């Protein structure tokens, strides 16, 4: 297999340096009230161009998330604004390779935040791998009727009416094999109820772990780990920091964090290429 | 059995509001600067005076842990300052009490911070109960030389030198009768590696549940709950909270939290008096 990997910019997020590291700039004797700072990263999905079949990783947020008639409440618009030219939407970067949502076989939802899920409702003739316990919370938030926090109403109500077709990693699932080079990674709880990754092997770049929300950024990755300032499971997601660590190394892969500004920048995104 | 019980202030601490808060005051697009606070807050000691025997919960800080010359490195004492009189040492509090170190037949060491384990070396007379998790963390950070953080390497250094006598509480030890109406409860790791309790029966007052930093204040126990900026175990934090509110309301028992100013200025303090 000769697959080609595109790296898709959906725009750029601003919240709090303290969501991305905790506690990155505490308060001291000498400087009391001690400021944070507003940090811009992108957002970004990963179309693996497969002759067994297109996979995509991640979906970005939905074109309608932002403004007064947007389906994010407006406490998330003013904490996570979201920033993105017509171009970035993910339908627009997917139509720009002759991909119509109606060609993609597999969708992986690495987790269902509203940075990764906004757009898993154009995929009704795929199957939305997601981890069972991440469905799980989303469907109770849903459920709930809960309008604020990360888990968007409007977005779920729209993957339940589009009659999405889901297969959930169960909890102690093996790491599934998707297509010849394509591994989809059970991470289990950490940042979110459930998270998965991809390891894609490309005959001529070789190996790369998509770790999405696993890992921010560089900083996080240290070593040192400097973990985000609110987690749901903190234990799970030190461990899957140093599985990710360990993977790269006995593999020789790449590591591609979520929203990592400086590693984003050093990407060819698919308005100039793909990774074979 | 007719004990009292004592509170004994140790004085005053300082800190960021996010470690006792996390994320408490997010930036915003209109307040992306957005300031922290530099909140204060109790140290205490609880003594119960048993007739089989003295249980102390908790020891506060050493008297040596500030200054130039102080165990605490600078950085500690930027970020956590102490401020105490001499009338507020544990030395001093219990001598008021006529009770002396050697007095002491239990200590029990909610966990092993600078701000609950700083005088266990006075206690070369009793029995230290600490959780086996808490110990192993303390001992691997004086193990590795590490001179910054919540564990003190120079009061390791005096607890291993005075030769204190240890009882670790196993990871899946039940809940330990230590004397009629006394029973130290195993939370497990949450705030810490391993937190452990107290629940005293008194005759005249009931039910009380000693939470130590199981729950900073009345602001973390909410409901819902507001975790702090930093945990070890997220999960078993969270776990921990709600038991202890199921414990509270299946025994009518009164919760003492950790650090709350509101609640420690209504308590009587072993200047004025005692629980019976
Ligand atoms: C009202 C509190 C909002 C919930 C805080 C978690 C939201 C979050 O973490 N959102 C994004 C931020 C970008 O990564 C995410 O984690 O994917
Ligand atoms: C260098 C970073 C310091 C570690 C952060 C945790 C320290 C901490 O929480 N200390 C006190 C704060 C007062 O409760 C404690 O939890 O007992
Ligand atoms: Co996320
Ligand atoms: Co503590
Ligand atoms: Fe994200
Ligand atoms: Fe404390």
């Amino acid at each position: 297999a000769r697959p080609k990997l595109y790296v898709m910019d959906n725009g750029r997020m601003r919240m709090d340096k303290n969501w991305m590291i905790a506690m990155h700039n505490p308060a001291t004797i000498h400087n009391p009230n001690a400021q944070t700072e507003f940090v811009e990263f992108p957002i970004y999905t990963v179309l693996i161009d497969h002759p067994e079949g297109k996979i995509l990783f991640d979906t970005s947020c939905n074109p309608n998330s932002m403004g007064p008639q947007g389906r994010w409440a407006e406490s998330t618009q003013q904490m996570f604004p979201w920033t993105a030219t017509e171009e970035c939407y993910l339908h627009n970067r997917l139509e720009q390779l002759k991909v119509r949502p109606e060609d993609i076989r597999y969708v992986v939802a690495s987790h269902l935040h509203l940075d990764h899920a906004g757009c898993l409702e154009m995929f009704t003739n795929a199957t939305i791998i997601v981890h069972e316990d991440e469905f799980n919370g989303a469907l109770q938030c849903y459920a709930r009727n809960q309008k604020e926090g990360a888990y968007i109403w409007a977005d779920i109500d729209a993957w339940i009416k589009n009659n999405l077709q889901w297969r959930t990693v169960k909890r102690h699932e093996d790491n599934i094999l998707l297509a010849e080079g394509v591994k989809v990674l059970n991470f289990g709880s950490g940042h979110a109820w459930g998270m998965l990754g991809l390891h894609v092997e490309l005959p001529e770049t070789g190996g790369i772990i998509l770790a999405s929300d696993a890992i921010y950024t560089a900083e996080s990755y240290g070593p040192p780990i400097k973990p985000p300032g609110i987690i749901y499971d903190s234990l799970g997601y030190m461990n899957t920091v140093e599985r990710i660590r360990r993977i790269a190394q006995e593999t020789k892969s790449q590591v591609w964090f979520g929203h990592d500004a400086e590693q984003f920048k050093k990407f060819r995104k698919s308005t100039e290429g793909y990774y074979e």
